[PDB]
C-alpha cells in the first residue's frame, strides 16, 4: 500500500474510456513525471513521449456497496508488482472521490487484439507470426507463475482478461463480467454469481474447488485461444450444459470425456502441452514454471 497519493492536479484528463453505474475510468496525461519517479511511483517515462495512465473514479454518489468493492479492488492491487500483471500505479484514497491510477494498454484485450490479425504464412490486414503468438502466450505463463508464488488463484483467465500494450506486451487483469462483451462466456448459478465454465476444470465446475492447478486447466484452455487467432468459442459447437455433463465424464474417468480439438496449424508437441494441462489429476498438470520455459524456448527457435 502506497505511503502517500498520487496528487490529483497532475492528472490532465483526455478522454472517458469507459463508464459505469457507480464510475468512470479516463485516459490521464500526468505533468511532468521525472519528479514522480524519486518518490517511488513506478512510471515509465521516456524522453518526447507524455505519460499515458488509466484513471478508475468512484462517481460522488456511489452506494456504500460499490465504495466497499472498490477499497478491497485497491488493496488486492497494491500487492501485485510483476512485469506482467496489471500494475496499481497510484491511488487518491485519502479524500473522495477515490480514485486507482493503472497501466494504459492502448491495444485493448487479447481477444480484441488477435481477432484484428491473421496469422502471417512467409511461405506464399495486419498479421502476427507464430513466434509472436507464443511470446505473448510466453507472458501469460510467467505472469501466472508469479501469482503461484503469491499462493494466489486467479479464478478466470482468459484472452478476454489480459490486456495488450506496445510492442506486443502483454498483462493480466480481471475485468469479470462487466462489459456485456462477453456474456455468453459465463454461466449463471446462484443469484447474480456467474462461472466462465468452458475455461474451468472438471474439480471446479463439479466440486468449486479453485486452485493453481485449475489455474493451469485454464491457461491450457486460454493457449488454445490464442493459437485459434480468438476465431471461435471453446466447445462452440456445445451447450452449456453439455459442458458441465464433459466435467461429469472426466470424474467418473470411463473414457468418454472430450477434449478441445488440435488448432489448425498448432504444432503437434505443443498440443500435447494442452492436453497435459487438461489431466484429471491436478498433480499431474505441468506448473507455470515449466510452461513458461517451454514456451519461452519454443518462441527463439519457430
Ligand atoms: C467477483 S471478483 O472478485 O472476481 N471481480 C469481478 C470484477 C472485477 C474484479 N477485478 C479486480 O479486482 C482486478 C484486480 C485483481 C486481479 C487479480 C488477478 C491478477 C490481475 C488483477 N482489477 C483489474 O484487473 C483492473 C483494475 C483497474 C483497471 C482500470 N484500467 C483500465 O480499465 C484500462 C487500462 N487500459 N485500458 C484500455 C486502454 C485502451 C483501450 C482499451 C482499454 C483500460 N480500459 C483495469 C483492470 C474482480
Amino acid at each position: 500500500m502506497p505511503r502517500v497519493d498520487f496528487p490529483r492536479s497532475r492528472l490532465r484528463f483526455k478522454e472517458k474510456l469507459g463508464e459505469g453505474q457507480f464510475g468512470e475510468v479516463h485516459l490521464c496525461e500526468v505533468d511532468s513525471p521525472q519528479d514522480l519517479v524519486s518518490l517511488d511511483f513506478p512510471l515509465n517515462v521516456r524522453k518526447g513521449h507524455p505519460l499515458l495512465v488509466a484513471v478508475k473514479i468512484l462517481r460522488p454518489d456511489a452506494t456504500k456497496n460499490a465504495r466497499n468493492d472498490f477499497l478491497k479492488e485497491v488493496k488486492i492491487m497494491s500487492r501485485l508488482k510483476d512485469p506482467n500483471i496489471i500494475r496499481l500505479l497510484g491511488v487518491c484514497v485519502q479524500d473522495d472521490p477515490l480514485c486507482m491510477i493503472t497501466d494504459y494498454m492502448e491495444n485493448g484485450d487479447l481477444n480484441q487484439f488477435l481477432s484484428a490479425h491473421q496469422l502471417e504464412d512467409k511461405a506464399a490486414g495486419p498479421t502476427i507470426s507464430y513466434p509472436m503468438l507464443l511470446h505473448v502466450a510466453a507472458q501469460i505463463a510467467s505472469g501466472m507463475r508469479y501469482l503461484a508464488t503469491l499462493n494466489f488463484v486467479h479464478r478466470d483467465l482468459a484472452t478476454r482478461n489480459c490486456l495488450v500494450g506496445e510492442n506486443f506486451t502483454i498483462k493480466i487483469a480481471d475485468f469479470g463480467m462487466s462489459r456485456n462483451l462477453y456474456a455468453g462466456d459465463y454461466y449463471r448459478v446462484q443469484g447474480r454469481a456467474v462461472l466462465p465454465i468452458r475455461w474451468m476444470a472438471w474439480e471446479c465446475i463439479l466440486m468449486g474447488k479453485f486452485t493453481t492447478a485449475s489455474d493451469v486447466w485454464a491457461f491450457g484452455v486460454t493457449l488454445w485461444e490464442v493459437l485459434m487467432l480468438c476465431r471461435a468459442q471453446p466447445f462452440g459447437q456445445l451447450t452449456d450444459e453439455q459442458v458441465i455433463e464433459n466435467a461429469g465424464e472426466f470424474f467418473r474417468d470411463q473414457g468418454r470425456q472430450v477434449y478441445l480439438s488440435r488448432p489448425p496449424a498448432c504444432p503437434q508437441g505443443l498440443y500435447e502441452l494442452m492436453l497435459r494441462c487438461w489431466s484429471r489429476e491436478s498433480e499431474q498438470r505441468p506448473p507455470f514454471s515449466q510452461l513458461h520455459r517451454f514456451l519461452a524456448e519454443d518462441a527463439l527457435n519457430t
